[PDB]
């Protein structure tokens, strides 16, 4: 059965203040598979809360979903709660008819998100809630459904459930393609040097959370690009090497100038999750920020690090660019090498962490830079 | 109304320790002009937490605080909790006499703030606490009074309202005066180099957090240095470079050694919001921290980055300085020219976030550095 | 007397939540030698939060624990909430058989520790959960005992209890030994240079959580390694520079390479306190971490700076390890000299804060790297 905790509005507002106003599954609420048929979806026991009401799933199947009629449709599915509905206390004990799990389409979801609406809210309260788990695609009549979890909307960071890291790599070697600006990839491959002559595709340990950020889901844009999903004031910390920099040799060291920046952009709308409405950033916000800016000094290996408190909101992509000049007898950090023979990124890290809040004020005060 | 929340000192003690033992105005609870006559003061609806007791202000005056016979006087406006005080249950209905908007001197107002002493204190527990909302100078008499909204008492940083970005600015340049010793402009206004023989003191954007700290008011330090306003170990991350950098020409390269500090001052007691009492620091404490040290290396433009964390107390003045010698054809980091043509520090930028507290044990352990 | 502030299991699971799970003495609850005897041991009033259930010590004596035929035995004071006894309501008050002060052994602590076993666990909950506060060893019978406070059990790091700075240091300056590979000694004595010929031992200010980290008991590791208490994501920042670095004299600049490295080792099991068994990592676990890497520059300093988010696991050995080459005429970062003539590291420093948890998928996702 779904039984509620806690289910009584001030209580909730002081649970939501207290899990940093998000919502999500703290455990379980996963899909069974093993109980899942034509007819009824199950998913396993668990707790979740949601705008500061406790959600509770009680051993085989623990909840079954009916989906009779579902088919041929991609439907969200969703745990809500409705403050119109009455529960019942029926044996001096409990139904509770104000919390459902039911299939919801993308504009109805996002209509009643708890993301973007609340039932605390100042201006608008709501009395309809929704929290999705997630895609289940229906197939012919007679099939079982597939299905994507909803991971943004899973708890499992936990004791600053808003905040903590966006992302973050282990050190990776890069090759520096021969053009002015390039991006830095990000998202788990790198152009690997292997052999005095040749680089290679090779992946590298990268992890998301996914609360806070997706991969750009473009071609052009993967290796590089990230989807911010949550407005905020975040940290970008990079450190790593530059190897085999060109510079003039003496006949003094004519250093070459190179800078790696980060750069926002919120030119197309609706990257978020469910292709939600971008946050419109303040006025005259900043797109490209220098991380380091320097020549190249002589040496076969030169180190850098940065770090940066930086505005993001949701829908912006963010990504890491390394721009120098092209001509190598001249201006150019990089050299006529290929492999491990040619100028490249070596131990190279990042981590984005979300570190502050754009609420109030502070949204035309911090979020401009 | 004035009305409470959960008003019973059990559960207010559990709250406040979920708010990180901080007071304030969650939202609304701003002065209203337009219903502001010369014998009333009108305020809008709002939340606020005071001490872990909730105070709400339920429309249009929503709330009206008496100012018969206040004139030629500057006063604080603040919201108070009188645990003497009994709330009258009228009509089984609540009137609230715990709770009062009223006029306090800065003396007053200091012995009952809810930062230095507490209705859950340990060794002093109070059963008066207030919260200060505004200064409010009253005028001659039949004039409306004039007010300065006290931001250290608004909480919009909000998952973590005790700890959080202190201050923290955009990339900025700012040109190197041709002195031994100065300090690095980090509240809002830098000298920055705009043509081969010039610079120009120019905004760039800043950012303080009220709460933690603010800009120091004397003429001779305004440019350069903070008030810290509570104690605690905060983490400075600076990053920028040196263009420009003077270095002996080979005729080797002669480097020229440099330093960025980061500084603490607190022989000028009172300088914390309502000239209250600086917190001491322990005996031994540091004044002085190298974040970098080096010489310059031969290259137009040097990059550096630096990560500390560092005691701060309440009442404290914190600042940067950049160090070097003043010999330019032998020891000086620094050349002849001016504007662009100078040295001159360039995309430096900085953050100072608290990230730990100071009571207990920490105090002597952690507080020394 | 030993009373409980909530004492019901659902109000307990939200309180743990809000202290992020992390359980502790809040306030007081100390030895009192002046009120101990040679058959009862004295404890000052004070809070504590076990899992979620407020403890409240009530003056002097306090508390008062019988140690009648306690002799010849190192034993565990353990705060104690069993379940399955009853709290007596006579006199409509209340006598809390459900909390206890005892003596336990380590084996007994260890199988009912609250940081390895819960109330409210979701596969293997409990009904007696434990927090040690005291190790004791009573001597010969009519003697007083000594006593060892476990500091990881008290909480005085308070708006994040679970996460926050596990160590730190000043800056300071440290000899580079002749050696291709060697730790950075962090634990607050450095080999410092103080003439032109000589280093000497020297203490320098450091700080430790001890809920987070410890001091390597074994002779050859003090100086040099942490333990680990606590699985996480962990956040390293390191600060300083090579002073007097080796370079190959222009007859160009000959560089020479030089790497600092972070580490983790878990070949020893049960370094954790009490000897409590490790938490072993993923599958292809990283062991080793370039924070700087680079060659020697030409000057007589070089700065350097690296931040790094790593997983760490309780039971790990964490340390810092300076690498180069030996050959000084061709290869090593590092000369011929002694003292402050020789090759060193000037102003280091460091932090390592807990950043993020390694529960659910993100042991497997975010824990190799
Ligand atoms: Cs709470
Ligand atoms: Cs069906
Ligand atoms: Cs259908
Ligand atoms: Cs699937
Ligand atoms: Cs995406
Ligand atoms: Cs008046
Ligand atoms: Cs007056
Ligand atoms: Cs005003
Ligand atoms: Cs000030
Ligand atoms: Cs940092
Ligand atoms: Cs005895
Ligand atoms: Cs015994
Ligand atoms: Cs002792
Ligand atoms: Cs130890």
């Amino acid at each position: 059965v779904l039984k509620g905790i806690n289910f009584p509005e001030n209580e909730a507002s002081i649970l939501d203040l207290a899990m940093q106003n998000r919502s999500g599954v703290l455990d379980g609420m996963t899909i069974d598979i093993l109980n899942t048929t034509s007819n009824q979806l199950a998913l396993f026991h668990g707790t979740a809360v949601l705008q500061g009401y406790g959600i509770e799933i009680t051993g085989a199947p623990d909840v079954l979903v009916d989906t009779t009629g579902q088919s041929n449709e991609t439907m969200l599915l969703c745990l809500t709660i409705d403050l119109n509905q009455v529960n019942v206390p029926s044996g001096t004990a409990v139904d509770y008819k104000q919390i459902r799990l039911e299939f919801l389409d993308v504009p109805t979801l996002l209509k009643q998100y708890w993301r973007d609406h609340s039932l605390h809210d100042l201006i608008d309260p709501r009395r309809v809630i929704s929290m999705p788990l997630y895609w289940i695609t229906f197939g012919q009549t007679g099939t079982t459904p597939l299905y994507e979890q909803i991971k943004s909307n899973y708890i499992d960071n936990s004791g600053n459930p808003a905040y903590g890291i966006a992302a973050r790599c282990e050190n990776f070697n890069h090759f520096i393609n021969k053009v002015a600006v390039q991006s830095i990839p990000i998202n788990g491959v790198a152009n690997r040097p292997v052999s005095s002559t040749a680089s290679q595709l090779t992946n590298y340990k990268v992890w998301r959370n996914p609360y806070l950020c997706s991969q750009d889901p473009r071609d052009k844009f993967a290796p590089d690009n990230l989807v911010i999903e949550e407005d905020g004031i975040y940290r970008i910390d990079i450190s790593g090497s530059i190897n085999i920099a060109n510079y003039t040799f003496p006949a003094r060291v004519g250093g070459r100038y190179f800078q790696i920046v980060c750069a926002r952009n919120s030119s197309a709308n609706n990257l978020a999750e469910f292709g939600a409405e971008q946050h419109l950033p303040p006025s005259g916000v900043w797109t490209r920020r220098v991380l380091v800016g320097e020549y190249t000094a002589g040496m076969t290996e030169q180190a850098f690090s940065s770090v940066a408190t930086i505005s993001l909101f949701k829908g912006d992509n963010f990504f890491l660019q390394f721009e120098t000049g092209t001509n190598t007898s001249r201006d150019s950090a990089y050299n006529n090498g290929y492999g491990t023979s040619g100028t490249h990124l070596r131990n190279f890290s990042y981590t984005l962490e979300r570190v502050g809040d754009l609420n109030g004020t502070a949204y035309y005060d911090n979020g401009t830079f």
